[PDB]
């Protein structure tokens, strides 16, 4: 039987749906391992089935000669050397886009929650300190509040679809202008970026991670924003200086900021930040989520399924459906 | 001689402003509420009382204050205040019937996403510095090919449909009147039975009153109806849902969750109200609360006040407040 390294936890169906094909390795645990630890047990494997925090080079994939497929449960290229993979005939897989939809409920959640004060709410009912309604506990909300996209591609589109119907204004700066008929009938208006940071309630970020993108949002943009003013970050840590952030934080000039992602988790950047500034996780105007974007259970089966499904193709010898080489 | 106004919680200074040339103002311009003892105390001799969410009117004390002609209600759910006493005292009862509609449906979406996602826990971890990255962890239900089931479809009911249209969930809902046909085509409604609600939904959204009808109608039988990891919200009234058969359908983790604005703590007009929320409910990790606060953002606490100011102003003025809930003999 091939042999199938699993670096992350997988539903046990997943297991269930493998074991008669493949010897399986597998880690039923909420850890990361060592890279070493992985290269240990990917010595003679036939195939992996990689996650979000796994990076492979060429130097991973010399180190596992019998290796003829990495099965993604992801969609991202910048862990993954795709011409390192074909150049040493390894089949390289991604799972087809259901990470945007669960991402943009999220932070549209997050919107609404940094808004409404939803930490410190919760926080006030379970103390024990409810005794009933009170005038005070005030907030923003979305309805007549102008919204701000940086960005505007999946998870724009995402967002903005769900925004229909809550009466907001929205407004939005991207690379890529979006065609005419899709602005009328989301009502997006399009925007220059100073514009955007000078006029928006809630800014929902919706931008990928560039070299152009590196702290994108920085002091000299939170600088322009209205008091009070929301930020929202479901992309990737990087594109804001969180430092900057946590600034406009403490000035009292950005009213909040929710994020699902982080500096520190962007490894290729040479002077990362090793953690999440214990500063920012103690500010009282922030909501955080630990990158969990597309966690929705039907969502995460439904990647592993794919991500399996095309190891299976891989080891019987076809070319595999979301083959990515 | 002005007409004396009792205005039993703090009211923005505008509001005040537009009160002072026809009323004088007995205020209560602390965050506190006061005691039942001391409103009666001072509407002993009130023309007029401007009522919050704290207050109950019932016959006793309408016949301790024998010179109201108004009371005023900042809010819409008016289950504490005896309309029927009130009319018989030929006291005007008004609402405010729409504007807290919008930020309590917002609320509960926010309510709903930030419960099926399991947002307090996963904040909570990253406070805790001891984020490193991606794990397989904090799986949870989303509002895409959910079924989303609406207890109660009038204003708050059919404002939370309109903001869950591009969410791409599968809409039903259980209500005394139908919606008509042309409603449930534009947003996606059907119509169903209370226990086929309980049965198929993955989330339950109520938008009911609190009368004789809804009090308990969320009790232990229809819980027992749910599919095991169903989450449920609650923005309308406490009472609306036994909390003691919620708290039990959550410890035998057939209820996934349970989120809500309110507390049967707070539903006077019942004898036997609970004192407090339970604190194993509170204790629960399946929850997500919020402290009534539906309805609290500045701009729209601003027009309920008015709203309420302006009935209050109509009835001193001897006219049909344009939001009355009762009916008094007028010349005709
Ligand atoms: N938190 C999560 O779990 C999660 C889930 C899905 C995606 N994401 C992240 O979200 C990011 C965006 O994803 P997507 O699929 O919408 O990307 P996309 O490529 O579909 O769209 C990107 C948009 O950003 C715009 N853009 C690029 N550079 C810009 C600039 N300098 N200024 C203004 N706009 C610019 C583009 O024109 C485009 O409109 C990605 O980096 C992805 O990694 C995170
Ligand atoms: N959390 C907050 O701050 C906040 C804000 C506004 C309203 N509320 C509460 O929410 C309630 C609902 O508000 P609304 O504006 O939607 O009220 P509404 O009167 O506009 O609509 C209530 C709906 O519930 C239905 N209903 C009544 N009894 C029913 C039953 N037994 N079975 C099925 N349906 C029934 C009615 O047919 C009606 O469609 C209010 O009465 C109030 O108690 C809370």
């Amino acid at each position: 039987l091939p042999k199938l390294v699993i670096t992350h936890r997988v539903h046990e169906e997943i297991l269930q749906l493998l074991a008669p094909h493949c010897e399986l390795i597998t880690n039923q645990t909420d850890s990361t391992l060592t890279r070493e630890e992985i290269l240990r047990r990917c010595r003679d494997a036939q195939a992996m089935m990689a996650f979000m925090p796994d990076r492979v080079d060429a130097d991973f994939l010399q180190a596992c000669p019998e290796l003829r497929v990495i099965g993604c449960a992801l969609k991202g290229f910048d862990n993954f050397d795709v011409d390192a993979c074909t150049a040493r005939g390894v089949w390289l897989t991604f799972v087809p886009d259901l990470l945007t939809v669960p991402t943009a409920e999220l932070a549209i959640g997050l919107a609404v929650g940094l808004g409404r004060h939803l930490r410190a709410a919760d926080a006030f009912v379970r103390s024990g300190q409810f005794r009933g309604w009170q005038p005070r506990f005030y907030g923003t909300g979305l309805d007549n509040a102008t919204v701000g996209f940086l960005g505007m591609g999946a998870i724009g589109l995402a967002m903005a679809d769900r925004l229909q119907g809550w009466g907001a204004t929205l407004q939005y700066h991207a690379r890529k202008a979006l065609d005419t008929q899709t602005e009328q009938r989301l009502g997006l208006r399009q925007v220059a970026c100073s514009e955007l940071f000078a006029s928006s309630d809630f800014i929902l970020l919706a931008l990928p991670l560039n070299a152009d993108t590196l702290h994108l949002v920085n002091a000299e943009l939170l600088a322009l924003v209205r008091p009070g003013a929301l930020l929202v970050n479901p992309c990737r840590g990087s594109v804001v200086d969180e430092a900057a952030v946590l600034a406009a934080l403490e000035r009292g000039q950005l009213g909040g900021y929710a994020a699902d992602v982080f500096e520190m988790e962007d490894w290729a950047r040479a002077d990362r930040p090793q953690q999440i500034d214990p500063a920012l996780l103690a500010h009282p105007n922030t909501l955080f989520t630990p990158h969990i974007g597309s966690a929705v259970r039907a969502v995460r089966l439904e990647i592993e399924r794919c991500a399996a499904q095309n190891i299976l193709q891989a080891l019987a010898g076809e070319r595999p459906i979301n083959a990515v080489n």
